[PDB]
């Protein structure tokens, strides 16, 4: 029962719904809100659920 949860690197809450993971940074993720706020805007991101 090893589980991987995804925490937003902005609000530090878990990412539920759309996940914006950085394509450059290893293991960097933002939630839909923090993405909307323009965080980490210098790196390309992958927007999957
Ligand atoms: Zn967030
Ligand atoms: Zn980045």
């Amino acid at each position: 029962w090893e589980e991987e949860d995804v925490i937003c690197d902005g609000c530090n809450g878990p990412v539920v719904g759309t996940r914006y993971k950085c394509s450059v940074c290893p293991d960097y993720d933002l939630c839909s809100v923090c993405e909307g706020k323009g965080l980490h805007r210098g790196h390309t991101k992958l927007a999957f659920p």
